[PDB]
């Protein structure tokens, strides 16, 4: 037990979590093939499609660690989608062949979920992306009505030839109740939304849900861009989802929609043994409760999906997905990075400490067997910023390593106001 | 050697851990057996079920594949909830069955094919409309089943057991027309008379509009899962689906699994019958109405259930904390492939399930400790499992072997 | 350290101080052995004074609960005791059923004819047995509806009995088939006339009642009719034993009917005339499979004068919480004074900890090679998780030590067919 | 060197916490000059009487025996008392000729209706609170609230028009048509409150249902002019036995609860009488409804000389009736405790009773060691032989494990006498 373990040195390590020096770990994870790095430590190739969760408070260095991972991944020639706040990564790594999705950036592609519909089963599939899962069981009940209204109205507008978001928005939120009812006639939603006060209530509810989710889909520049098509296009570049932060709350549902689209879509890609696709989520708890994320993290190995998500508050993720599902979600990331919580959040520091784990050891007093936290909650609360604990999936020791704020030159403007 | 902690002088009580080899030696029996991570399964443990708990990528599919394989080598019949037809492509024989609305080789089916007696109506309505997540959601499901069983019962009477017609009436016909159709059935007056009754009907329509879709588009036929179970030949059943269509087929796939679960309870007394039920992921299905009884009352029918579980937290979400516990407790044998290090709560849970032991070491010292620390589970290499069979048997840390199986058929064939 | 050797799975000790004492099966049999004729629990004679304080048999599936209950019932029959048995698949009926015994199973040729009408003696019996037909709601709201259902039930049935037509078919028609309006008219003249009319709330209440009754009454309607009265049967000294059977593929459908019968028994014994020598057993295979009974609790608490002895199996304490709710489920379990632990599954460490705790700890002094005082579980949760099947921990009420004893699968020949299609 | 009363290891010195003493030693300590009542043979400190006693124990542990002994010794002292007496057991043993009986189905019962307790105008809500006890849930209590409004206004009017009939009250509140009731209510405070919107109609409907559940037994109750308030004030009044045959417990639950609550509110109005001593025996606290006045009676009845003794078989059941918070406050209102032990099937309760008994800090030989431990382990409570109790009086008194004696009492009267 060396100067890597912050506690008392020991004679022998019995069981539990082993802690090693940053150098030792880099030595251990170093592999023949080209690798991406996590805080200077090469990531085991087999760990990539098992995902990485970067947990740490504000200012701890999450964006720095994600920037480095994206970079080294780019150096290896990997394709990737990046939920990029303020277009930071777009400005540093954006190539000419790359895509931009941002309703207010002039360089943005034109799109509407209509562009992702291939089969009839895709209507509900993407209605689930446009209208994410409700926060509460009741909110999800409403969302359920909203999706019905959405998929039926949209399916019809597509049939009559005018797949216009402006139209869809008019019918679902502007047309009088009765006119809407009439428009619905002939669709699976005709009768379901009529006959009782309950049915009328369900319709009213659906209207309200769509009135909240659709707005930005409307104002979003039209085009033929298809995320599904883009994913299949080998020569497709990388996708940068950007937005100015003063408009985060407004774009929350559109951005969530795009992330979810990617998540469901990869499950439809043709068997491609060599494909490697990254999905960078700056902050997992800032998006809405996504419907397909969980499955993408569990079933996207065949598609070569590699998800890297930052999380500033485990508590916020519980608020968004609910406690049970938030745990299942976090449990779907096999590799972890702890940047530490704030000393104002002892509950999170304990969680991170627990996550890192205990070790059983023998020390010279004869000999004493002692179980202890490899990293105490207090050590985490006092972690200097830009310092991280790296715990890759499987039987690997953890290591306290420092993050380096590499400098990257602006290869492109982060934002270009759309006219 | 096998115990990760400090070696000891004497074992007193609790969980005994043993080497993989020693366990194989202990579990080894005369009769032909199936294997769990290479460990022969005690014959008596088969009908007491096995729960394979482990995070993503820990090797659950591999373990279930081995188990199924060895059970096949023994000539055992089985039903397999098979995602992407992986097991169908490897073990599907020519006499075997396929249930998949989008696969050309699928059998035709509608729950109507399972009705023999009058009580079967509610029995299978429970399959088509699984238990609600919440008490309120189950209240609506309850109305949905009423509307379903009464509508379906009448169609069967007039001679038109059409899934298409069922769907029409339950969700397309106008409120008033449906009302008229229901006249003469037990649901006539129950759905009329007050706002509350109208609300109930509306709720029913919505439930059925969510559950029935895939039953309607399902290629129709005369195939009966009950008749299948009785048929000594029958073959094996592979319930497949392409994963990009999982969420849409969730209710139909759940319906089939539940149909099996209730149906075995009606099978004629058959002492040597052996039937396996492989569920890739228990928490991905809806809250099944008959699983629990099937796990508790299926010994006489020879039902052997093997279910994977990636998140205990997710099962709680689907069944509720109380009922999920009862459900997990219904499996007598356990396998732990370990949680992620991002889920310390689950590692603690598996550690606790593995158990403590009281031991003497060193003026000797008496100590109680976990045979397997939560931290040992979080650092478990993938394809490594802890096998804890039912009864008084020690546990063992054994490696899983990725056996290679050649494709003896195509996983999916579009219709 | 010449103590704890053999019985106690932990380290042998010098002196026992306080807490739970564990003894060998042989020694317990020695200690509970009594002069009078006794029934046995896993081969251990049950203290006579413990009989009317009830027994809870807790254990996961396959642990041997049925074997234990079978043994207890058998030894009780050898002593000539009367008993009611909730008998799944008529297993006990097939082995212990005699000619003078009764059967209640709507689909068995041998069943007696019955309807709750047969139990009405006084005016207060209408609500009393309405509580049996319509068990307590799972939730507060569900119970509110059941409440409206009992109101609709007792008033409708009361009138049918008055006009001379006590028909379950007529009762079912009015309560769930007749139109809202006709029902209202039928109710005119009854206590339910105006309670179900006048506002949307009242209409909603009526609608709710209809639904409850639509769920509960079915099997009562199809139940072969007759004049058999469980109350009269209990009072009949020469009455035999009652077997409540059903084929398991029909358990769910029969749940409310069977629950009704069990509850009828529980309320009725409280009305039995004082008979100091009366001994009546109630065997419940699985307590959590029945509905939330309205009278079980009082029967477990106030039935000693009637000579009521209840033996209930329980596979999941969690399932019981789900049926009765956590508070009431605890109170219910606490109503049984003697306990048997057949051990949970290793997949359920929470129940094993529960069972371990229930068995209790002991404080003991041990030689360190200078004495050490230590508190510990007599039985570790892990010991319960590794308990071989057909093994039980018997803990009788009062100051009795516990013992780890094996269950013997005694063989009984079929003295009658389990089920006879009707 | 710690002695035979503490079940654990003997110790050198006692430092702090709960002291356990032998039964004999405690009797010696609590023994007083004045005449006393006994708890499991232990004389009860006179100052502990008006601070109440809670007898906690599973079924068959001996609660009824203990309460019977207490009542008996209280009678020997000439104390007046109200007894919630199941099956008339105590009535049959201690019932004198001058005593009162309240039981709708016993021929010896007095005639009564809550109308008999109304003196002032504020008594209408006061006793409506007795007839319609607190709701189990916040919503149930909202309905109960509407029920009390309907009850007090309807009853107030019937009293005015001269026909204070329970049958009339019941007709209007649950039989008359919605509209007729509305008309009857015109002119009362409830006229407009129950009209004007769907919400108002819903409230009225709710009230009807509540009353339909609570009033039945009040209607069938033999009428008479007996007043519990007047009885309490009557010096020469005897004792009151509230009896019922157990097969009718559920049906009588609301009526019996009403009577118990009537007593609880009523003593708060009794004239200042320094020498008054009145006992209230409740066989099982959690079997009654959620009483509205019990709490105040336990807290403000010392001036009236109220002494409450209540049995409690399940603390969990009391939580169910009163709610966890209020149930705790209620139990905390009893200053003296008796533990007869839980069942071994209820380790949670045994831990509760163990904790209640408390720990002690002690010094033992084994250099000396300071140790904190439970005076009574949860396991000792689970193995407690029946008819054995731990007595812990209020204040700074040690506890003691004492056995209960099943004294025999001869039937001085029939327990029940079929009405009519």
């Amino acid at each position: 037990g060396q100067g890597e373990f912050g506690g008392a040195p020991f004679k022998r390590f019995l069981r539990g979590t082993r802690i090693v020096s940053g150098g030792k770990l880099k030595r251990m994870t170093r592999e023949k093939a080209k690798q991406v790095t996590v805080a200077g430590v090469p990531m085991p190739r087999d760990a990539e499609p098992r995902h990485l969760l970067v947990n740490g408070a504000t200012g701890t260095g999450k964006s720095v660690l994600l920037r480095e991972l994206a970079y080294t991944g780019l150096l290896r020639g990997d394709r990737m989608v990046i939920v990029d706040p303020n277009g930071d990564m777009l400005s540093k790594f954006g190539r000419d062949k790359d895509i931009i999705l941002n309703p207010y950036d002039q360089r943005t592609k034109g799109w509407s979920f209509f562009n992702e519909i291939r089969n009839d089963y895709d209507w509900q599939r993407y209605a689930l992306s446009v209208v994410p899962r409700g926060k509460t069981d009741e909110a999800e009940e409403w969302a359920s009505y909203g999706r019905l209204l959405l998929r039926e109205t949209a399916k019809k507008l597509a049939l009559i030839g005018t797949p216009s978001m402006r139209e869809l928005f008019h019918w679902t939120t502007i047309a009088t109740f009765d006119d809407l009812r009439g428009f619905l006639e002939g669709t699976l939603a005709e009768s379901l939304f009529a006959g009782s006060n309950e049915a009328s209530k369900a319709l009213t509810s659906a209207r309200f849900v769509l009135s909240d989710k659709l707005p930005e889909h409307v104002t979003m520049p039209d085009g033929d861009f298809s995320i599904r098509s883009w994913l299949e296009d080998p020569n497709g570049g990388n996708l940068f989802i950007t937005w100015r932060e003063d408009m985060g709350p407004a774009l929350r549902p559109l951005i969530s929609a795009w992330v979810d689209v990617v998540c469901t879509s990869i499950l439809s890609l043709p068997e491609e043994p060599k494909r490697r696709l990254w999905l960078f989520i700056d902050e997992l708890a800032s998006l809405e409760k996504l419907a397909s994320l969980a499955d993408a993290l569990t079933k996207g190995r065949k598609a070569g999906l590699r998800v890297v998500a930052g999380l500033q508050s485990t508590s916020q993720l519980d608020d968004v997905y609910g406690v049970k599902e938030a745990q299942t979600l976090r449990a779907s990331f096999r590799s972890l990075v702890v940047l530490g919580g704030s000393r104002t959040d002892p509950k999170t520091n304990e969680d991170m400490s627990l996550s890192l784990g205990e070790h059983e050891v023998e020390r010279d007093r004869a000999l004493e067997r002692v179980r202890e936290r490899v990293v105490m909650p207090a050590e985490i609360a006092n972690l200097p910023d830009l310092t991280a604990y790296v715990g890759f999936a499987g039987n690997r020791p953890i290591a306290k390593v420092p993050l380096e704020i590499k400098q990257f030159a602006n290869r492109q403007p982060a934002f270009v106001e759309g006219t």
